C-alpha cells in the first residue's frame, strides 16, 4: 500500500499539501510546511508589490468552517521568487508557486521573472483566476472572456507548464464553458478546484455584527460549508479535462475527505481550513487515515480508485 | 409578544413559510401547511403541464443538508390556479403561488391566467428564475440578459405586483447587475433569496457512489451547507433593493437561524431542508425559539432589528 504520486515529471511521497495562503506567507511558514508530512507545498498567492492586505479581523474560524477576507496580503514576489531560486530544499518535496495579479499585466510581469527559475529549479506555477477578497476586483475566472485573456498572456510569456487556482461554479453552462477555455491551452497542465467559495456572510447572533471587517462582513468561505461544491467541480473538470491534472481543495478534513475528492478525480489534495486551524500535524493524521481507508477496500494505489466514482 | 407582521398588502401571523418545493406539491401537502402554525405558504413551482421529474433517488438528507434534483415535479399549473381559486382558505393565511416555466413563453402563458385570480383573491406569484435542476436549462438568472427578457415579458402579462426566487451569487459584481436589473421592474415587489445552491456533489464513501440518480449526482443544496450564503445575498439584496422587500431562504433550522436573515435584512423567512426533514411541527418551535431570542435582548417588534445588522 501506498500514497506515492509520480506526476508533472516530479514525484510526491503522497497527494497532500496546502492550500494557497495557508501555512505559506513568511520563509518560517514555508520551512515549517517543508518540515511537515505533506507531499508538496504552495506558496501564498503574491504580487508584484507586498501587500499589507485587508483590515483586521480578516479570518474567523467555526465548526462548519472559515470565513476569509485576506485581501492577498503578502511578502511580494521578489521575496517567493528567491525562496524558490535559493532557499527551497526540493530533495525534501516539491514546490508551487502561487501568483495573483491583480490584472493580466502583472501576471504577464511575474511570469517573465519566473520562467527561467521554474527551468531550473522546477518549481511549478499556480495561476490565481479566483480571489474573491480584493476590493473591486472581480473573480477572474468568473469571467470567461478574462479569463481566456489572462490565459492566452500568461501562456504565451511564461512557456512552460503551470496550473489554474479555479473559482466554484454552480451551473452545468460554467463547467462547461470554463473547461473548454482551459482545453484551448496545452500549457495548463492542473487545474486546482476549488478556490474559496466567495462573498459569503457570517454573522454572530449575541453581537449581531458581521465577524469580519473588510467588505462589511463579506468574505470566501471554506471548510466542511463548501465540500459538496468543491467535489463537484473536482468532478466536473475531471470528466471536461481528460488530458490535464485536476487537483482538489475544499472541504478536507480527513482521510476519509481526501479519499471523496481522489474519487472524484483529484491527483494532489489541497488543506486550508483544516490545516489553519489544527496545524501542520493534521498531515500525518490524514496519511493514516486514507491509508486505512485504502487498506480496508484493498485500494494498493491511489490511480485504484482515482476517477471511480460510481453514478446510479 | 406576538410575531405578527403586515407586507405586500396581506397580514401575516409570524415571518414563517415553506420553501417553495417543500411539503407544498399536493392538495393534502397544501392543507398540511395551511393547518400549519407558519405565517404563510408557498405551492411547488408548478410548469404548464404535469411532470413526472427526474429520476429517483433525487433527493437525500444528511446532518448538514440535503441535495436535490427534483427536476420540477408537480401536478401542473391548473392544479395549482384551482387551489387558490377554489380550495385554499384565505382566511387562515395568505398564499404564494411559485411558477417555473421551461421558457418566458410558458411563463407569460401561465402569468396570464394567474392574473384575474390575483385580481380576486390576492394570491401572490412568486416567479422561479433559479431552479437548477432541470437537465439542459441553466438558471435563469444566471443569464441576466434573459433574466430581463423573463422580467420585462412577465411585468407586461401580468401587470401585477409579484417577487423573484434568485439564485444564490458569489461575486460582488454580479449583486450589483442582478439588483440593477430588479430595480429595473416596479412591479417585483419582493425578492426571494436564495434558491438551492446549485450542482454540487454528495459521494458516500462506503459504496464510492454519488446518492441521487439524475445528472450524475449532481443536484442543489440545501441546509447547514448554505446558510452564510443565504445570508449574504439577503444583505446583499435588501442593501440594494431598498425599495422592494427581501425574503430569506437558506439554512433555517432555528429561532436563531431566522434572527439573523431577519438582521440580514429578511421580512419573511422561509424553510426548506429543515421542514423537509423535521416536518411542521417545526414551525411552533421556530415561533417559540424567536420569540424567545428577541425577549432576551428586549426586542419587541421585528422592525427593531430588520436589517440592522452591524459591520466593523
Ligand atoms: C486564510 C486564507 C487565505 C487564503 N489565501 C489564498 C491564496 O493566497 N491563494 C489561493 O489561491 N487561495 C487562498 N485561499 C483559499 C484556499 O486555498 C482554499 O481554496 C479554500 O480555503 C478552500 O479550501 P478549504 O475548504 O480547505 O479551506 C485562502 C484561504 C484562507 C482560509
Ligand atoms: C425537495 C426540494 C424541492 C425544491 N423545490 C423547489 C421549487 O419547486 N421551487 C423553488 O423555488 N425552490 C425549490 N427548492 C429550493 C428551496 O425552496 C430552497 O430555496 C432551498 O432548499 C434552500 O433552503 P433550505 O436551506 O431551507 O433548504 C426545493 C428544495 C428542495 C429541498
Ligand atoms: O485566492 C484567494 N482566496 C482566498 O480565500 N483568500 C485570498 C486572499 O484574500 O488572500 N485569496
Ligand atoms: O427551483 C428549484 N430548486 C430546487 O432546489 N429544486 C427544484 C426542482 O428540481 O424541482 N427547483
Amino acid at each position: 500500500m501506498c500514497l506515492k504520486l509520480n506526476l508533472l515529471d516530479h514525484v510526491f511521497a503522497n497527494p497532500f499539501m496546502n492550500a494557497a495562503g495557508v501555512l505559506c506567507s513568511t520563509e518560517e511558514d514555508l520551512r515549517c510546511m517543508t518540515a511537515s508530512s505533506s507531499g508538496a507545498l504552495v506558496s501564498k498567492s503574491c504580487t508584484s508589490a507586498p501587500r499589507d492586505g485587508n483590515p483586521e479581523p480578516r479570518y474567523m474560524a467555526f465548526p462548519l468552517g472559515s470565513i476569509n477576507s485576506m485581501g492577498l496580503p503578502n511578502l511580494g514576489f521578489d521575496f517567493y521568487l528567491k525562496y524558490a531560486s535559493d532557499l527551497h530544499d526540493y530533495s525534501k518535496k516539491p514546490l508551487f508557486l502561487s501568483i495573483s495579479g491583480l490584472s493580466v499585466e502583472e501576471n504577464v510581469a511575474m511570469v517573465r521573472r519566473l520562467a527561467p527559475v521554474a527551468q531550473e529549479k522546477g518549481v511549478l506555477l499556480e495561476l490565481n483566476l479566483s480571489c474573491p477578497n480584493v476590493p473591486g476586483k472581480p473573480q477572474v475566472a468568473y469571467d470567461f472572456e478574462a479569463m481566456r485573456t489572462y490565459l492566452q498572456q500568461v501562456s504565451l510569456a511564461y512557456g512552460l507548464p503551470f496550473g489554474v487556482k479555479m473559482p466554484p461554479y454552480f451551473d452545468i453552462a460554467h463547467f462547461d464553458t470554463a473547461a473548454a477555455v482551459l482545453n484551448e491551452f496545452p500549457l495548463v497542465k492542473f487545474v486546482t478546484c476549488v478556490n474559496s467559495v466567495g462573498n459569503g456572510l457570517v454573522i454572530d447572533a449575541e453581537s449581531e455584527s458581521v465577524v469580519i471587517k473588510p467588505k462589511q462582513g463579506f468574505g470566501g468561505l471554506g471548510g466542511k460549508y463548501i465540500l459538496p461544491t468543491a467535489l463537484a467541480n473536482v468532478n466536473a473538470f475531471y470528466r471536461r479535462c481528460p488530458d490535464k491534472l485536476v487537483f482538489g481543495c475544499g472541504g478536507v478534513y480527513s482521510g476519509e475527505d481526501a479519499f471523496l475528492h481522489i474519487l472524484a478525480g483529484a491527483s494532489m489534495v489541497q488543506v486550508g481550513t483544516a490545516l489553519q486551524e489544527e496545524g501542520p500535524g493534521i498531515f500525518t493524521r490524514l496519511e493514516d487515515e486514507l491509508l486505512e481507508i485504502m487498506a480496508r477496500k484493498g485500494y494498493r494505489t491511489l490511480e485504484e480508485f482515482r476517477g471511480r466514482v460510481k453514478t446510479i
